[PDB]
């Protein structure tokens, strides 16, 4: 798809508004509309916006930013009226002088893809995204009231969101997605939708799309879709399971029928590199305070650093599917993260495993939550950052994460997350009053 | 049907989503949707799911499970829209490598069918599960409020669920059910729908279907369908009378016009066999704590172990119908049980009766509830397990049930029921506060 | 005062009930009443109780505990009726075989006092206890609603605890306290009563007596006295400043009339030891999760390890008073701490500072909250443990704190605090739903 095909699709399908979109450094999608009559000149001039009103983008005395449109991302939004049909287009962020903005999260992922190509590979991540369907209130703003008390794979009337989950599938299919499965998840009113994997760029655009498509579809039905990692205590949390495989010559490099476990050496080294660096960018994968209330044992979320086949208690699970389905599933990432930065760091953590032949230890093919602390330390197992501050500390000292993100993204990400933590740590919570007020 | 017929029916009838379904060990239906485009892939590769999130199924270190589809069990759900028509397919659970997971209740029932064939028989059970129709609250959750005060065979306006029952029959007919009759039952808001008998596999699939079809239609019509055996006190409860029969060369083996009572010797031995073993697997037919509030005298629910013709106070009634309709009605089970396990155990017990020529005693052709304890003890009549713990104890000590179920199903059924009961024996109920708390 | 004097006072002042009391490991006062008629024999037989129902005392297999009475602690409670006058007696916890149970906080403080005696010193401590006065709801339960909006030294009607503080001072004077000054504190509805210092044992007893006297007096007037460090956010917290000096031959050892700053060398060494060991037992001085929400900058609660004269932003302030009155004010602790453990650890740290001439650096006669991180790092200033887990970690690796507390107190304190933190670390607070749940 070129700029000329987008204009033809705008005329043929009667598009009136194009929503130019980009993602800010914290993974939030920023969008604004232009008339179709402007598209042409936009394509040769770029749209202009204010970078000082975007998180971690640019300062107020140098605030003008340009957005250059990517014609390949032209999609048509199906939940908006077909008369004045509304399309969307994602773009890259440029400085007004003309150079690409190094602070663009979508540029970091492109830079990582460059190194992947230099080594002759291409990441083919495809994520599992889970969300919660809560009820709205009179005004129409989010709540945490459950829409049902169902469980895993539960049928109606325990599962009350199947009519609201057909339309998500339909919208995704109209937006170029390839749905694979759709089901209720372990937590009450928690659902998960899986779509086919693809290139890292397309998959990250799909992640941000999927998120806002799901939220918009839920809103127009009376509910609210929340991709918050741990909205409820004592039940499962939402994860963003990142299954990834390297592809060379259009073949799965991670597959090897001759070796035991049908896992090639490049997959072993990729795992080794992924484990050597996960501690450093857990801040990126789990970027909010809530994402660390999900990393507690007993809810199928990782707490320690390990890897084993078929083990949904471990960090790097290897599903049983071999052949063109041989991938590694990283289970830490949360749907609240920035997919561009997260995928970039995953990509070049594996590429540090291949260039340095980083052998991981023996797999821990056992439940790790049912181990003593002595058992865990004797086996060499280490734990993930306990809270967001510990992850921030592990991230600041990193040279790998700074080299991957770059100075601007590194510094601005850290500055936002430190402010978040400083706001969090001073707060007095109702738990503290209900625990200490009467006893002291 | 076959694979190709399913695809032809998906194209011809315009099916968009296929709901792949199975049954967990405790009898709950677990389903999830895949696009029709995925169907051809799911027939050659199976659909993978998490076994660790299914009750009594598999552990979290080897949690991957495959599910292979059964083309014959392909139906089209009528209460879902006809534009994006939704079908369902039941499957058999497999270990991810190649094996037919033995913890699957469907596999247990198939194993019992194998022994039936080895003896040259085929069970033809047809059940008559009852249910209650309660009202939903403002949110739409189940309540125990009555939808009518009617009784047995009551007409309107005492019977207020004629439209609900008519639409349930309509949907069941579209799902391939041969409806026999439909009526109000003794308890208020309690209804019963009867469909033709068939092969035990088909009728177990039909039991699970019937249940979720009824529940979904009731939900969409405003009410809640409850298969709880004893939802209300003082009124009779819901049971799943299993009318069992053996067929050889397409002829009812239990029929014998020359013998008195028109019951063959094989029927006699089957009665003796499943009378000697019921105490052992009452924890399967009656699997929940509420299941034994139903087994109290005075409500046409069995309390003792006996058989007699047309006696609705006895454990094994023999209806008056002879000829092709000659069967034996085991009245103990609830609709809360797992039909795959329950029918398997009944079939195995009957076949064990036939092998060892187990003659039952004389038929107790009296109201057993009216007999005294001395009368029952002198007549040799035994009682069923009084509560869930007694049934668990009678079941774990048995070798017949362990052989029939297998180690995995046996142990994971015990464990589940023991944890269920241990959570119930420690509860302080408002009955104890209404009785005590003022006298003490 | 001895047993004979206690009996004489019981007869003379018409006492019927004696509240035998002791402090548990976590600082909570546990008491029970015995009739005066039993006193005469309790003195020679102790009073037996159940140690398994006391936090960190003993196990259920060996739960029988004895408590011996201390006649010197006999006080008469003035807020209870004078007809059947009620007295109190603090006890020492023994073991039924007969030995000074080492898990007793009183025993730990007594061991620290013995350690001091060998060096010729006697520790004098004057606590600085602040509290909040909140309203009680309809049922008489604690709330967090303010009883006034006054500030520091505010007069009525801005200060609305005139009568409450007047009667608290009266009760404390009746219980042998020498009241120094009562005033309104910085936070709204925060109050401070100061009493004269004394021997560390006597003032450790006074600390628990003060808290329960204040709580009872406030309760009888319709309020709730809260000794919670940080019950409200954005407002000063309650701290228990430990003013401490060393006396040798009835003279203040910390005073030196001919020396700059008029502080003796022993005072300098005591400061050095306190500073060098503070990080290790911050889990004792600040033992609850809420005590580290008080240790935030901008509220006159210390955040960093420093010392300077008249600096209320410093960890160790040295007030301007000299002569009899020269002390060091450790501002770290909060009222929620166990005074017996806290004073014991401070005394041991100071004595360890004196034994090895631990010179502290130059004082930081500067506001430290206003310094940058770079400035603090350049000056070598270390920060206090950021949260309860950090303090727990710093305490576990300590050999000094284990030496002072002992194996039993050490281990049981660690266990209680780790359980507390693990309960707190997994909670989802409303702050997380107000911040996220719309952003995500
Ligand atoms: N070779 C591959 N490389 C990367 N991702 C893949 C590959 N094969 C499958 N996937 C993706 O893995 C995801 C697995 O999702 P799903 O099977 O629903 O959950 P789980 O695998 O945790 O049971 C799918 O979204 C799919 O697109
Ligand atoms: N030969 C047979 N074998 C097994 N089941 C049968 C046979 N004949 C009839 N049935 C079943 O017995 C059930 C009888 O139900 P119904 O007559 O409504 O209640 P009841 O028999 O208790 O009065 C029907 O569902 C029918 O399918
Ligand atoms: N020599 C001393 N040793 C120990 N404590 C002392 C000494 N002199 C006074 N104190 C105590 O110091 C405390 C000072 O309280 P306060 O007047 O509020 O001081 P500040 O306002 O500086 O905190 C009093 O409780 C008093 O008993
Ligand atoms: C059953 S679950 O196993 C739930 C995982 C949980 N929500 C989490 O990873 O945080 N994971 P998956 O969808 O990969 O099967
Ligand atoms: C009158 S009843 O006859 C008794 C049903 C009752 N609810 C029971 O628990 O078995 N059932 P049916 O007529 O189907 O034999
Ligand atoms: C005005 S205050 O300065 C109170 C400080 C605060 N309550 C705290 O130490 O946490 N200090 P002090 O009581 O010693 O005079
Ligand atoms: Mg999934
Ligand atoms: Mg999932
Ligand atoms: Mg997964
Ligand atoms: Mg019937
Ligand atoms: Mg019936
Ligand atoms: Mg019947
Ligand atoms: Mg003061
Ligand atoms: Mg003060
Ligand atoms: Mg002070």
């Amino acid at each position: 798809t070129t700029k000329e095909d987008v204009l033809e699709a705008v005329k043929e399908r009667d598009v009136k508004f194009i929503r130019t979109q980009f993602t800010d450094t914290l993974g939030i999608i920023k969008s604004w509309a232009i008339p179709a009559e402007q598209l042409e000149e936009a394509f040769e001039n770029g749209v202009m916006f204010d970078g000082s009103s975007i998180q971690g983008f640019t300062r107020i005395e140098e605030s003008d930013m340009k957005l250059a449109l990517d014609p390949s991302t032209f999609r048509i939004l199906p939940w908006r009226p077909a008369t004045g049909a509304v399309a969307r287009i994602l773009g890259d962020v440029y400085l007004p002088d003309g150079n690409p903005f190094k602070g663009d999260p979508r540029y970091v992922l492109k830079t990582a893809i460059k190194e992947a190509e230099k080594m002759g590979f291409s990441m083919n991540v495809g994520p599992e995204l889970e969300f919660f369907l809560f009820k709205l209130d009179a005004n129409g703003n989010p709540t945490t009231e459950l829409t049902d008390q169902g469980g895993y794979f539960d049928f109606a009337p325990l599962d009350r969101a199947q009519d609201v989950r057909r339309d998500i599938d339909y919208a995704l299919e109209h937006m170029g997605f390839q749905i694979e499965a759709s089901h209720h998840e372990v937590a009450p009113s928690q659902h998960e939708i899986d779509f086919r994997f693809g290139d890292v760029l397309c998959t990250a655009d799909n992640v941000v799309t999927f998120k806002y498509v799901v939220k918009s579809i839920a809103y127009h039905k009376g509910y609210y879709a929340s991709f918050m990692p741990k909205p409820l205590f004592g039940v499962n949390g939402s994860g963003m399971h990142s299954n990834q495989s390297l592809f060379k010559d259009g073949k799965n490099v991670f597959y090897d029928p001759d070796t035991p476990t049908k896992l090639s050496q490049d997959a072993m080294y990729y795992i080794g590199g992924l484990l050597k660096h996960i501690r450093e960018f857990t801040a990126v994968t789990n970027p909010v305070v809530n994402s660390y209330k999900r990393l507690v044992p007993g809810y199928e979320a990782p707490v320690y650093i390990s890897w084993s086949a078929q083990n949904r208690s471990s960090l790097i699970r290897i599903p049983a599917t071999r052949g063109n389905g041989t991938r590694i599933e990283l289970r830490c990432p949360d749907p609240a993260c920035n997919p561009y930065l997260a995928f970039a760091l995953m990509l070049r953590a594996g590429l540090e495993g291949i260039k340095n032949k980083i052998d991981p230890g023996e797999p821990t093919n056992v439940n790790i939550f049912h181990l003593s602390d002595k058992e865990r330390e004797e086996r060499g197992i280490r734990s993930l950052p306990a809270d967001l501050k510990e992850a921030i500390d592990e991230m600041k000292g990193s040279k790998f994460v700074k080299e991957a993100l770059g100075e601007h993204v590194f510094s601005h990400y850290l500055c936002a997350k430190e402010m978040e933590w400083d706001e969090y740590k001073a707060v007095v919570h109702p738990w503290e009053l209900s625990r200490y007020l009467s006893m002291l």
